[PDB]
């Protein structure tokens, strides 16, 4: 899959997330978000693409992914508990780092 | 110090961040913030006066903690980096875990 | 508690969790683990008392703890998940930072 | 790049740290070791092939990559921050992580 094409799967499972009944639903939502982020992760963003893949701004790019993982990495262990109102807390709370990403380099 | 004076610590080294011209005030402000979490991470909340160590509800508020944490240790890196401004908007960015708990549990 | 003190702490809950039998002992022993590093987190040590707490080796010895509490965090996780030999192995390989500490600061 | 692939990936990159000199060559290391990880992450390996992408066995080989992640993310911050030499032990440390994967997986 390609950049944007990632990234609307990363919006269609938040969306799935935030409506969920169970710790299953989530539990997959979560692992397609995961798998999303992964293959976002060696991208060139449009408004980079003069800039090389050693640059400041390539390397400031990929950390918000570092992020990302992370906090899926995260919410995905509260699924597993079957904190599913805790986990959808947590999907809710990682828009911030979308956000951040989204108002520097989209 | 205790639960509040903790909170007071958090969000006066904010503004510091919010304010700061370079990397040293905010590496300082952070390191700070990181001692205020650290110390609170034990404390429990008058909203859960009443129940156990052991509550799902103390499970919950601890883990906030161990996420506004990791995120100031990132934060920190940045700082470390003279990625000044990198670094202030993380700390912006943490109001969101500020935020999730105080609705929750304060 | 005071330093050396927190460091058995986590050396006997280390040994708590490598015996054990089922989750809630390991859940136990890493929540003490926990407090322990968290308590830990701004204590000057010994071959550190002429460096201020500014220095940068005052600032690498606290990101350390740093390290050691996001494992605690994890290996719990997997506790509370009843992955309890994947959290023995989490807990046994957190060992690579108490290491890691000792043979700087130590 | 198919599962091998990217653990020769890491396992050069690896050696690239232990002999540099300079930061950039550890950065430039690093980053390439964290695409590998982010590749790897959604890679069968033979030792299951007949279990499932929901099995207990699949969610574990998977949390390896995490954790892995995880600790070439903050080794990086490291590298950025020219405490080169600290940087290289970190990379060092993450063996931990290769090891215990193999250990279980390979
Ligand atoms: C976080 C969970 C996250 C979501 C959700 C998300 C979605 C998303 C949308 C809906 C778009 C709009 C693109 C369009 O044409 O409609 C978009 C675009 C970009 N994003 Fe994103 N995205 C999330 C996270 C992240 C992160 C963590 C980063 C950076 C590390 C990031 C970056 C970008 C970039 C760049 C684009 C534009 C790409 C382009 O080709 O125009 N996003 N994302
Ligand atoms: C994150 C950086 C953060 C900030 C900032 C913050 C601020 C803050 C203030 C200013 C108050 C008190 C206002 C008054 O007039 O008394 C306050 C109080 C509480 N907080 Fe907080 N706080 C931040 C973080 C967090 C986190 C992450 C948690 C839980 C994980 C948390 C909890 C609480 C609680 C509980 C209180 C009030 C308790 C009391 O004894 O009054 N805070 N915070
Ligand atoms: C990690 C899980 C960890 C363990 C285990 C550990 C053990 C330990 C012991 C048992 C002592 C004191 C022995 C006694 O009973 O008298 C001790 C002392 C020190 N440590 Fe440690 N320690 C662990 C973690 C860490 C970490 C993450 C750091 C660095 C940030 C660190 C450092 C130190 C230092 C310095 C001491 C000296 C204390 C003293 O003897 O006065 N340790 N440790
Ligand atoms: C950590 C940085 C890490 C290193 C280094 C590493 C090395 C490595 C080598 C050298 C091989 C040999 C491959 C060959 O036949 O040519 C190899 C193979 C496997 N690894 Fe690995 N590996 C590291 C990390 C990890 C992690 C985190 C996991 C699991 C999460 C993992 C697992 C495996 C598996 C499985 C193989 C065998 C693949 C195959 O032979 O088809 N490794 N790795
Ligand atoms: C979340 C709700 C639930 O019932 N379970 C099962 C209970 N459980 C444990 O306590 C440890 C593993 C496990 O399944 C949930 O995880
Ligand atoms: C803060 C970040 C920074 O880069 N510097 C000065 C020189 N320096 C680098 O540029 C990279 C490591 C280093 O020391 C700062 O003071
Ligand atoms: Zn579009
Ligand atoms: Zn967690
Ligand atoms: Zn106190
Ligand atoms: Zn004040
Ligand atoms: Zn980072
Ligand atoms: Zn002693
Ligand atoms: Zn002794
Ligand atoms: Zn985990
Ligand atoms: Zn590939
Ligand atoms: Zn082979
Ligand atoms: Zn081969
Ligand atoms: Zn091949
Ligand atoms: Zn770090």
């Amino acid at each position: 899959a390609d950049l944007e094409d990632n990234m609307e799967t990363l919006n269609d499972n938040l969306k799935v997330i935030e409506k969920a009944d169970n710790a299953a639903q989530v539990k997959d939502a979560l692992t397609k978000m995961a798998a999303a982020a992964a293959d976002a992760w060696s991208a060139t963003p449009p408004k980079l693409e003069d800039k090389s893949p050693d640059s400041p701004e390539m390397h400031d790019f990929r950390h918000g992914f570092w992020i990302l993982i992370g906090q899926i990495h995260d919410a995905l262990h509260l699924a597993n508990e079957c904190k599913v109102k805790e986990a959808q807390a947590a999907a809710e709370q990682l828009k911030t780092t979308c956000n951040a990403c989204h108002q520097k380099y989209r």
